[PDB]
């Protein structure tokens, strides 16, 4: 585990992370897709062997010795509200067993469902509040990336207001 377990928030490409694992946002068939999964297929593309999984699920294929978890949140366009909630609930609990397996004193993580899953609406903080819930009990040090300047201050005030 990490000395001082922390979160940090960085505005970068999770793709070039300085942490010892990665989240990947990705689809339930292992496709290429697009943002952050398809970044994320051209720096660790040997990940998707055998990657397809659930939605609500995650799934850890190494390149090499580096684990990439492959953590698929639900399309809110496909999903009610109500369901779509429960298992963007359930995608990070099994986040938060696989970086408990994996023994990593780190790990880079996305916003899961906030994108083109979102169904066109703002998930920021339902989304970080759930990547919360599950890993308050790890003891890594969670780095969350994000792309969007105001995003960057609103994960990072969220951050500062439970310390
Ligand atoms: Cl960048
Ligand atoms: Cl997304
Ligand atoms: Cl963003």
């Amino acid at each position: 585990g990490a000395m001082a377990p922390s979160y940090r928030v960085k505005r970068m490409d999770i793709a070039k992370n300085d942490e010892e694992c990665v989240v990947n946002a990705a689809n339930p068939r292992g496709l290429p897709g697009d943002g952050v999964c398809k970044a994320v297929y051209k720096k660790w593309p040997e990940s998707f062997k055998n990657s397809a999984t659930p939605v609500g699920t995650a799934k850890t294929v190494m390149c090499g010795t580096y684990p990439v978890i492959h953590a698929v949140g639900p399309n809110f366009s496909n999903y009610t509200e109500s369901e779509g909630d429960r298992e963007l609930a359930a995608a990070y609990r099994e986040v938060a067993k696989e970086v408990t397996r994996l023994g990593v004193n780190s790990v880079a993580i996305p916003l899961l469902s906030t994108g083109v899953y979102s169904g066109g609406k703002d998930r920021l903080t339902q989304s970080l509040n759930h990547l919360f819930t599950a890993m308050d009990s790890t003891d890594a040090d969670v780095v969350i990336y994000c792309r969007d300047k105001e995003w960057e201050k609103k994960i990072s005030e969220a951050i500062q207001m439970r310390t």
